[PDB]
């Protein structure tokens, strides 16, 4: 069920990817912060994929307490031929967030699995 996009020092971000229709794949991303400090100004950054609309709606916030598992939650979707194919979607993607300190870039690119 749950996929890693990313683990970092401070952050986990991982994910459900279902098939909702033979065209479109359902996003649910979820931000885990695994330091001791407060997560601040979180956002996370996309590029849709190459044979694909990437529908993303808005994080449900962009705070994340110490130790605090799933504190935000962000829906997207992913339409088009690719879907269709079942052939490798890849994600390009970027966050940005404050903890104390710092003000920290994570970035990559993840293939998803299998439709």
């Amino acid at each position: 069920q749950r996929h890693i996009l990313n683990q970092s020092d401070h952050l986990r971000i991982d994910y459900e990817l279902t098939r909702e229709s033979m065209t479109k794949l359902r996003l649910v991303i979820f931000y885990s912060n695994i330091s001791s400090d407060p997560i601040t100004n979180f956002a996370l950054l996309v590029a849709s994929p190459k044979g694909t609309t990437l529908s993303l709606q808005p994080q449900s916030g962009n705070m994340l307490q110490s130790n605090s598992r799933d504190g935000i939650k962000q829906i997207a979707s992913v339409e088009g031929i690719s879907v269709n194919l079942g052939k490798p979607i890849k994600l390009k993607w970027k966050a940005n967030y404050c903890t104390k300190g710092d003000s920290k870039e994570e970035s990559g690119t993840t293939s998803l699995p299998t439709i």
